[PDB]
């Protein structure tokens, strides 16, 4: 049946690391709401780490077996980064790292699962 919301939630936080500097814990516009106006052009639609731990706990992951739900959101994070603040910058670079390690979580708890 569905996943544990608390062990997708637990996964989820598990992805906010320090070796990322913590560039994906909270919505950019919550930390940095100065942004809005250019941010919410280049990325119409935002997502952050805490935002997918709280639709963890909800359910929102919780009948999609291979996660792809979460996949999609995680991706979503880093090409708004890559988007935002280019690609030539530090802040691409993390992301790219960030989505790899993501994913390589993300598939052992489907493995470790399914
Ligand atoms: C939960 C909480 O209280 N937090 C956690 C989050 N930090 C902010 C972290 N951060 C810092 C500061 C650290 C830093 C500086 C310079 C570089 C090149 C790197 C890298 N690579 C990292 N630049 C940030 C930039 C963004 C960001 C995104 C995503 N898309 O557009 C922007 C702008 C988000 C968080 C950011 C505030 C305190």
């Amino acid at each position: 049946g569905p996943y544990n919301e608390a062990d997708v939630a637990a996964l989820v936080r598990s992805l906010d690391r320090a070796e990322d500097h913590h560039i994906f814990a909270v919505d950019v516009l919550e930390t940095y709401p100065y942004l809005a106006e250019s941010y919410t052009k280049v990325c119409p639609r935002r997502c952050d780490l805490a935002t997918a731990a709280q639709k963890a706990l909800e359910g929102a992951y919780s009948y999609d077996l291979r996660l792809e739900g979460l996949k999609a959101d995680i991706a979503l994070m880093a090409s708004n980064c890559i988007a935002y603040n280019g690609p030539t910058s530090a802040y691409a670079e993390t992301a790219a790292k960030f989505e790899r390690h993501a994913l390589e979580q993300i598939d052992a708890f489907v493995l470790e699962h399914n």
